[PDB]
């Protein structure tokens, strides 16, 4: 019993994780057979920012100006390529501790694992979702570009984050490992700021189900709503709307508790229109919408 | 920017999991060097956990009873021992993945990363504070005994905790890696409770000055308190003393940000006369404790 927001055990991504530096830029990068990937704004000098036109940037460049530092051994880097936002560093050595993986792009709403990473070096690891406006709210200092966010399902690590920017509300910004930024954002200085975020209502449910697992019960009412009626609810507290496809997937949670989903949004609901009364669920004073389905399966 | 519940990287850790099974009974231990430590009730039938004599309990078994696999690889017993409530197992193999290690207690009040582990085979990980009453508020399913909690630093892990048990509220209670007890519990069945529990000020403290660094700043106030006044309404509230040690320890913090801890300590006083008045810090609606002012400096 007990429900924390847990992370994949990182093992298998941080003996991927090296260095990158090209010029006075220093960042990390991420080794799977021999190719190094990391943000291609490392090739950027802080004036590039500005406007840069990344293909010009790029041809200017030469194998030996990119350093690649994987633990104490340098690794040679024998190629290059952009793709999209990502640089892709061939190198003469193939990581001999590549993991299985594969690149998936997710969804708003889904969640994933950061290794937080400072000169190629591991520091943490914590739990993220991707936000509906395409940012996820990290926790990133200056250094940590090329850190990766990722899922394990058996022995098969699927990459799906790495880290580019931080936009001014402190929220992050990046793109999938084939370099195709989440969201209207892009690696250049502008204005850009996320947009209007909304909580993810599948998942709100998803946390409840876990409550009830855990013995918190004191939201729940007899009380059962339609799909409709609790959506027009929904709209006005900037909640997503649910989906027939929603209330399948919350079917094993609903089996196991004997909830029925359309009552569980009957207590949502309820705690939207009256608030917790100074109540707890799961140790918070908030409803919490990042933990997923699926999330909650695992963990219960 | 940003603030999360953040873990160690739990590689090192991983690899010094491995699955211990006696009888029916199937656990986790943690192989260090030639020795595998586990909780010693995996030697018990559950007629013997109503009132065990663990010494009587272990004579009566071999090193054959034994089954420690490791990944795919069976290690051979060659000994065992115990030590109070733990059990060592000496191997024939050490094991090669081995990092630099300690055995260190921890105080309640500090954190650690948790790898919940199940059969041996890691499967997620979390930060946990040591409560005040010494118990922790984890995660963990049937089968999770043995798994461990940790800190590292620079490269030398320093193992906390080993899981024992769940207590009826749903929190968990275990002991340091020499077998002993984090407060009154023990490895048999009775009715043992967790005690009545505080909230760990100086933690609240460190968090609400990560709240400060990163933009959270409506809860200041012009006002400074004694250490005495604060005192006086911290135990109204059920919160543990500060003493003057944890006014220095929130030194670094304090000189990062400009104000004053007893400034701080006003602050805390109002929020906890008041609430928040339907407002959040750093992501939450309720005080949070679980962050040490190391925590706070190592992140932010």
């Amino acid at each position: 019993s007990g429900f924390r927001k847990m992370a994949f055990p990182s093992g298998k991504v941080e003996s991927c994780m090296v260095q990158v530096t090209c010029g006075t830029t220093t960042l990390n990068g991420l080794w799977l057979d021999d190719v190094v990937y990391c943000p291609r704004h490392v090739i950027c000098t802080s004036e590039d920012m500005l406007n840069p036109n990344y293909e010009d940037l790029l041809i200017r460049k030469s194998n030996h100006n990119f350093l690649v530092q994987a633990g104490n051994v340098q690794l040679r880097v024998i190629g290059h390529s952009m793709q999209n936002c990502v640089l892709k560093l061939k190198v003469d050595t193939a990581n001999p501790k590549t993991p299985k993986y594969k690149f998936v792009r997710i969804q708003p709403g889904q969640t994933f694992s950061v290794l937080a990473c400072y000169n190629g070096s591991p520091s943490g690891v914590y739990q993220c979702a991707m936000r509906p406006n395409f940012t996820i709210k990290g926790s990133f200092l200056n250094g940590s570009c090329g850190s990766v966010g990722f899922n394990i399902d058996y022995d098969c690590v699927s990459f799906c984050y790495m880290h580019h920017m931080e936009l001014p509300t402190g929220v992050h910004a990046g793109t999938d490992l084939e370099g195709n930024f989440y969201g209207p954002f892009v690696d250049r200085q502008t204005a850009q700021a996320a947009g209007t975020d909304t909580t993810i209502t599948v998942n709100v449910l998803a946390w409840l189900y876990a409550a009830v697992i855990n013995g918190d019960r004191w939201f729940l009412n007899r009380f059962t709503t339609t799909l409709n009626d609790f959506n027009l609810v929904a709209m006005k507290y900037n909640y997503e709307p649910l989906t027939q496809d929603h209330v399948d997937i919350l079917g094993p949670l609903s089996a196991q508790t004997g909830i029925a989903v359309l009552d569980m949004c009957a207590s949502l609901k309820e705690l939207l229109q009256n608030g917790m009364n100074g109540r707890t669920i799961l140790g918070s004073a908030l409803l919490e919408d990042e933990f997923t389905p699926f999330d909650v399966v695992r963990q219960c």
